[PDB]
């Protein structure tokens, strides 16, 4: 039943870069979805307790979210663009794995994929 702690959202030994699309990702990206009406389950990390879920850990061993997505631009944690893109897709595929076609969970799932995978159609340029 119990859940496990939630990802790691700072790292001393891990480098560090702020790119201007990282920006974009953060000023852009991530408040487009999260102010959506489906973003609230995926706003902070499944409470596999509270949501009486003993057997989500058992199954999703890379668990993320877009309260750890948010923090760690906040932080500057990641390296590059790809690096949070891909903290994206690990939410969604957990989404789609967990649950099945159909399921409430997955149709909001489904709607954020499709509103993200259209606002990373257009980054901004580096210098
Ligand atoms: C990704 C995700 C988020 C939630 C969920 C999270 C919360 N809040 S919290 C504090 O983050 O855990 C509350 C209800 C939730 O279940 C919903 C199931 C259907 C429609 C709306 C919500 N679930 C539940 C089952 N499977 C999942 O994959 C999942």
């Amino acid at each position: 039943s119990m859940n496990p702690p939630p990802p790691e959202t700072s790292n001393p030994n891990k480098p560090k870069r702020q790119t201007n699309q990282l920006q974009y990702l953060l000023r852009v990206v991530l408040k487009t979805l999260w102010k959506h009406q489906f973003a609230w389950p995926f706003q902070q990390p499944v409470d596999a307790v509270k949501l009486n879920l003993p057997d989500y850990y058992k199954i999703i061993k890379t668990p993320m979210d877009m309260g750890t997505i948010k923090k760690r631009l906040e932080n500057n944690y990641y390296w590059n663009a790809q690096e949070c893109i891909q903290d994206f897709n690990t939410m969604f595929t957990n989404c789609y794995i967990y649950n099945k076609p159909g399921d409430d969970i997955v149709l909001m799932a489904e709607a954020l994929e499709k509103l993200f995978l259209q606002k990373i159609n257009e980054l901004p340029t580096e210098e």
